[PDB]
């Protein structure tokens, strides 16, 4: 139908906007701490601690399959990256500190994204 197509154009455009959001958030991680999944070879107990692992590469795969229906779903995954790290790693670590800085800097980006998603519909 013509409606299904219209819907698909909206999802494509959301995907376009979320791709630019993802790029801006990932720039706030210049150490690449969150770029890839935590290695289960190198942290074999990880899934005993963290039940829903997340990382920027995993988000990008979902994004490119148009697997984010709305900004809320995308933000859920970004929040997992941060919250997983802040639980597994102690306060005095470069990993925890990196997550705090990503959260703080990402806030700005996500605030305007929400306005843009509502604005453009």
């Amino acid at each position: 139908s013509m409606e299904q197509v219209a819907m698909e154009l909206r999802l494509t455009e959301l995907t376009r906007l979320l791709r630019s959001v993802l790029d801006q958030l990932q720039d706030k991680d210049p150490a690449r701490i969150f770029a890839q999944p935590v290695s289960l070879k190198e942290v074999p107990d990880y899934l005993d601690h963290i039940k829903h692992p997340m990382d920027f590469a995993t988000m990008r795969k979902r994004l490119e399959a148009q697997g984010y229906k709305n900004l809320h779903e995308f933000e859920e995954d970004f929040d997992l990256i941060i919250d997983n790290c802040m639980k597994y790693n102690a306060r005095d670590t470069v990993f925890y500190r990196a997550a705090v800085r990503l959260r703080d800097q990402g806030g700005v980006v996500l605030r305007q994204a929400r306005r843009e998603v509502d604005s453009i519909g």
